[PDB]
């Protein structure tokens, strides 16, 4: 609302209010073709996102936590001091990429690419994933994983050569009898625009994220609430 930056004030412009959000998957994980749409609102005040997402192929072939990173950070909140490192609203209306390579560990990959933009007034985010190398008998094919998610904390970092972003992180996923299957997140962003962006400073992103059901609902589906809030400057 107010800013001594105009660069600052034209990203902010477009996140004030509620953002209708669309998101849209199309997957292959070890030739399981799949497709998930999902519709809701994001607020960037409270760095609050509401989504319901819906698998439109039937039964989705693997667990829906571990789809809950690659189905917009754009919505993050990030606290009036650091407004100046905000990568992902510098980047609208045009969009960025994001792109990333998520390893389970003793089991297979996600290689994921998605389009993040604006259609209009709704957020768009468009996504490819491929996914080898999955066993059969995994926790993953085999759905042994919990419904749930714990919370975590992202660093980001720039990549001053690719005007963007990067990333690495692990989530760690509750395995139905009390242990854990980690993966490995390794995350790259650039800017679809040819116009300038903002670069930031080393900091993190702390999430939480709570996963439902609705209870009218009798299509396979994942309902999700997330908090995404930046810190780690002083």
């Amino acid at each position: 609302h107010h800013h001594t930056d105009p660069m600052v004030s034209k990203g902010e412009e477009l996140f004030t209010g509620v953002v209708p959000i669309l998101v849209e998957l199309d997957g292959d994980v070890n030739g399981h073709k799949f497709s998930v749409s999902g519709e809701g609102e994001g607020d960037a005040t409270y760095g609050k996102l509401t989504l319901k997402f819906i698998c439109t192929t039937g039964k989705l072939p693997v667990p829906w936590p571990t789809l809950v990173t690659t189905l917009v950070l754009c919505f993050s909140r990030y606290p009036d001091h650091m407004k100046q490192h905000d990568f992902f609203k510098s980047a609208m209306p045009e969009g960025y990429v994001q792109e990333r390579t998520i390893f389970f560990k003793d089991d297979g990959n996600y290689k994921t690419r998605a389009e993040v933009k604006f259609e209009g007034d709704t957020l768009v985010n468009r996504i490819e994933l491929k996914g080898i190398d999955f066993k059969e008998d995994g926790n993953i094919l085999g759905h042994k994983l919990e419904y749930n998610y714990n919370s975590h904390n992202v660093y980001i970092m720039a990549d001053k050569q690719k005007n963007g972003i990067k990333s690495n992180f692990k989530i760690r996923h509750n395995i139905e009898d009390g242990s854990v299957q980690l993966a490995d997140h390794y995350q790259q962003n650039t800017p679809i625009g040819d116009g300038p962006v903002l670069l930031p400073d080393n900091h993190y992103l702390s999430t939480q994220s709570k996963l439902s059901k609705d209870p009218n609902e009798k299509r396979d589906h994942m309902v999700l609430l997330e908090f995404v809030t930046a810190a780690g400057i002083t």
